[PDB]
């Protein structure tokens, strides 16, 4: 029959950027793994990822399948949002968008009843800006790369 699984990463960063330094951002995703415990350790395994918090979309598809022969699987979380600087007339408007990337490990030789894991480790993301003087936010259409300046767990209960 099909076993549900689940499980919850989360990954905190700080990103400086052209026009402003300093910007955390938190990340947190899902994911669900079913298991058919009639078809083994070696079985092909279908990961849906979902958002938890801050995730606007996945890439590629967040529905994906895990080769038999697979001992991972990973996915990027991409977030958006807007910043302004009201000093000036036209405010500084800058779209940010922060590439987030999770990781879920296998250990197959430990599957023969149900899923099991390996600990997950943070993986650098990466944040993007786009910055204009005007009244309107720009559309996400390029961007120049900012400098991670630290990532890691998010800690418990935050």
């Amino acid at each position: 029959y099909i076993k549900a699984n689940d499980i919850n990463f989360g990954t905190r960063s700080v990103h400086d950027c052209r026009e402003r330094t300093g910007i955390q951002r938190d990340v947190k995703v899902r994911a669900d793994i079913p298991f058919e415990t009639d078809d083994g350790p070696n079985q092909v395994l279908r990961v849906t990822w979902s958002n938890a918090l801050n995730v606007d979309r996945f890439d590629p598809l967040p529905i994906v399948t895990v080769p038999g022969n697979a001992a991972s699987t990973t996915i990027t979380a991409i977030h958006d949002f807007c910043l302004m600087n009201p000093t000036t007339s036209p405010p500084t408007r800058c779209l940010y968008q922060l590439r987030q990337p999770f990781t879920l490990g296998f250990d197959r030789t430990r599957m023969h009843n149900n899923i099991y894991l390996t600990p997950p480790n943070p993986q650098r993301p990466t944040m993007h800006e786009v910055c204009i003087r005007a009244d309107e936010c720009p559309a996400g259409r390029v961007f120049l790369e900012c400098s991670t300046r630290t990532y890691g767990a998010i800690p418990r209960g935050e």
